[PDB]
């Protein structure tokens, strides 16, 4: 019957903050779907959009699963202590801004989540964000050093209504959001690398 | 019959930083209560603000206590020394900016205090600002990962003056500020998270 | 006979940075003084300025002191292997940008020194500027978390002109500097808080 | 038999990051490449440019070598647990803005690859962006603190498409992209420095 | 028998960074010269200018010495394992940006050479930047905390093109540069502390 204190102690001295956790040689499957709340600063005659939102992101990692039989089954903790998926924005003209406690919840089970909330600016197709159809900005998300054998991503199940997170007082508006996922093979390298491209359909307010 | 020494020391050898200090299956109970310091930026067209204020924050950790019958009874902790409950801004669009040294004050009995002064940038409606009625800027402040069988939030309902210590030279000026508790399930979520909601009625000078 | 390194040494192994040195039940006495290198940018209309100082302050640490009768009188030492006052600008609206190297000068009978040369930005009385008799931008500057009990602080005064080092390529002048001494009580906490308040009296270069 | 735990920590435990691993007496020969992913900001007044770049580097560290005969034989490891080139761009004018986690892949040959996509401003010929012809902007990377005999660098043959990661939505395109080395001997130091220089031909679209 | 890794293993036990390797009781001498690479943001209206120049820095330190007869006479290092003069820019309103690795060169013989390229900010003359005569913006240069009899600044009148590596896309052009080494005794200290005052003569193009 242990306490959140040792629950703690043991996913320290267990986990490998650098180790991918592969279950033999399968690929850890990573699941990744934003949640936008807030569109801050467009910008057509240079393609570029700032983009705050949730960035959930799900694995699996058994080397963290313990018995909580007679204990907490779930906990915080810092991601300095974990294995996190090295994802990556490929257009993002930014480093991106965590404006959120780098914390992630762990499950007795090993089910990791994370999601931090992102400030971020893109280069991506801004044109005619200023009419009734709108602009479409796609942002692609995938890991940056695990190709397809290692880490693969695919768009979260879960489908929430598209602004339910999203402010109000933006000077923007999302009419829609699409997610697709991708295997992309580049010739810099020979192995493929999965990306899930995530369609922000908007337009100011009007 | 110790000194602020040991007090430190001990504190260093039963503190543990990354383990919320919950009493039983109960929630730790942490107050929040924002005292506005300036209103620096502001813009109606974007609906954006700049706020400087101080967020004092108590909760209680009871592993933390000592015998301060022939010691002191109060000492300044470094935060990082400290568990500090994971709360965030909801509407913030820019991390923190903590202008004061990151000290907190621990009581004898485990009490805890911890009032950064802060400027930060939201997303809240700014519309009516230029009106004598003035525009009510809400900011939404909660724990980031702790659901509320974790991490309780509440507003402390202290008796003083609004601008008791807001700015004299700000080219605005404070009407009334309410603070609210509110609990939520989002879709995202199983569980459900409380936060405070502080509402900023200001407008500018005339 | 001892060197730098054995002083030095020694240094780093008896001070302890989160203990404040008071010594008996008396307050450790702060003296704070400010003397002004360069104002930057400021702003009428918003009431904040840019200002460049050099802040000497000094402090006693009698656990520091060695015997220098065989060695080295005094060390140049990294502020972090110190204690230094957590001092705070209350109406900074900015975090310090330290200049200079982070480092003090200890005299072997415990006396501490530290200078930083600080560009900072301020909320403060800037009506005037462009007129003869200019603004008066006052500056307060205290402990954040020690009270009147644990931290004292007075200003210092030097038999020079306020302008000696101030920066003859600046677009302002100063015309004048007062420093006087307050114990505020504030509504948040029972103790009462020193503060050093600096008058700055600049205007517009004719 | 050996898993990625074993293996990192082995490369943790033997990479020495603060020692240049050349063998016997020759330099590390690194080999560095750009893959331009956008052009962001272009002052023709100031000849300041804003690009984004994969900055390609590859070299090689035989001690970091393991048998893969019954284990993995490529890791992701982070830079800072392994010795990685002080390369540099000589005519930068920002400290170079990494937007990509910071880990390398190491082979079990021990062959290394870091990539970094990176924003930087670089201060480099920005004349004619406006022409048919457009600006020629050279960038010259090479090691800060080695000279010719601790580390080589020469260029890649990216004989693949120069805009082939190029930003379809910049507001500019890019023309030709070439390559070439130099060791130069400067007057304030005795040792001559390796670079190669990127000589990046772009300019603004039309409507 | 010794190889770099000998050689950086032995640097970094002898090596005191917080340590001044002063010989005897003399000063370190301690050469400083600056070799101009780019004028980017000169103002006129605010006497203000950003320069990137390569700090060519130089002393001994005998602690770090090894017999050099069968193995490298010369490393690479990461200036944090070594002891580096405290020098700053009095004039500099900004931080150093140092653009460069953090690596100093040390020869077996002891001496060591630190070169970073910073980009940073100055208050100077800037008048008569238009002008064909142009305008000198003078830049001072000194330890912080080691007065003379500690550390000495002395420039290197070495004969190198003033624009040898100067950028041929600067609006602007150097025209010529000298060299000036001074004793101060500041109001607040007693000692003197040395500096160097390097006069920068450019102009803008044409
Ligand atoms: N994520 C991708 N897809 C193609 C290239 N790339 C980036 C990448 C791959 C490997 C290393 Cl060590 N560094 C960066
Ligand atoms: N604080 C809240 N309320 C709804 C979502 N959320 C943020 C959150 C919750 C759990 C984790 Cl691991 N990360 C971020
Ligand atoms: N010194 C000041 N200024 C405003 C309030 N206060 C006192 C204070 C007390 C305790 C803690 Cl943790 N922080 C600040
Ligand atoms: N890469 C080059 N070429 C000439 C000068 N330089 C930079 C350099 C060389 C040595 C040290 Cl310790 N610091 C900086
Ligand atoms: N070099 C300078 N410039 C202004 C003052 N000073 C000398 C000095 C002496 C001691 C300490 Cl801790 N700091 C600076």
């Amino acid at each position: 019957a242990a306490d959140r204190a040792d629950i703690l102690y043991n996913i320290r001295q267990t986990s490998r903050p650098d180790v991918i956790p592969t279950q033999r040689d399968r690929p850890v499957a990573v699941s990744v779907s934003l949640k936008f709340i807030n569109i801050l600063e467009v910008n057509e005659i240079t393609n570029e959009v700032d983009v705050v939102f949730w960035q959930r992101t799900t694995w699996s990692d058994r080397t963290l699963a313990w018995d909580s039989s007679h204990s907490p089954d779930q906990v915080s903790v810092p991601i300095s202590s974990l294995w996190v998926p090295d994802l990556a924005a490929y257009n993002a003209i930014s480093k991106p801004e965590v404006l959120t406690p780098q914390l992630a919840r762990v499950v007795s089970d090993g089910e990791v989540l994370y999601m931090p909330s992102i400030r971020q600016r893109f280069s991506c197709d801004v044109s005619g964000v200023d009419t009734e159809s709108g602009a479409t900005c796609r942002i692609k998300i995938g890991s940056w050093t695990h190709h397809s054998r290692e880490i693969s991503v695919d768009p979260t199940t879960e489908n929430s209504d598209d602004s339910e997170y999203f402010s109000q007082y933006s000077r923007f508006e999302i009419l829609d959001v699409t997610q697709k996922k991708n295997s992309v093979t580049y010739s810099c390298c020979p192995e493929a690398y999965e990306d899930v491209e995530v369609s922000l359909n908007f337009r100011k307010k009007g």
